[PDB]
């Protein structure tokens, strides 16, 4: 038993809710919150911008030190950093950004990072401003992640569509 509340169960291991991931993280304090990162860990908008804002920019400060030491992530890759006031840890995962022309097949590789964590609160990778089809992203999630994932979908209209179209 865990503390996530109000989720619809999609599969054995995937759950979904119409929620603001920032508010969900602050209430749940999950072990892992996933950020929809880019390779530079520049948290300017979308989920990243909102998570970073909720940390009072501490996420960005930590991220800039990470990049200065290690260089950029790979598309499809990830790193574990602090969760600040939102979670124990933040798993920064880089899904392909369709608005940059990145290969959508890398979306499966991105979701594979979730398998290194038993339970995660996460957004749909490559959705929103990353330009992928969220229905496709949900399908890849379900077909790739084997650990327990709680998906927060900010847009109620999208949440209902994802549920109604789920196979
Ligand atoms: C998954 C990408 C997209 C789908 C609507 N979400 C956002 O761009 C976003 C922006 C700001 N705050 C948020 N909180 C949350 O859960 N998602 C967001």
């Amino acid at each position: 038993v865990n503390s996530f509340s109000g989720y619809l169960k999609l599969t054995d291991n995937v759950y979904i809710k119409n929620a603001d991931i920032v508010e969900e993280a602050k209430k749940v304090k999950p072990t892992v919150v996933v950020n929809a990162a880019n390779v530079y860990l520049k948290h300017g908008g979308g989920v990243a911008g909102a998570l970073n804002k909720a940390t009072n920019n501490a996420m960005q400060v930590e991220s800039d030190d990470y990049i200065a030491t290690n260089g950029p992530l790979k598309v499809g890759g990830s790193c574990v950093l602090s969760g600040h006031n939102l979670a124990k840890h933040c798993l920064h995962v880089v899904g392909p950004n369709v608005n940059k022309g990145e290969d959508i097949q890398l979306l499966k590789s991105a979701y594979e990072n979730f398998n290194q964590h038993e339970v995660l609160l996460a957004p749909l990778l490559s959705a929103g401003i990353f330009g992928a089809d969220p229905i496709h992203s949900l399908r890849v999630c379900v077909d790739t992640v084997r650990t327990n994932v709680y998906l927060a979908v900010f847009d109620k209209n999208l949440y209902d569509k994802l549920v109604s179209s789920f196979l």
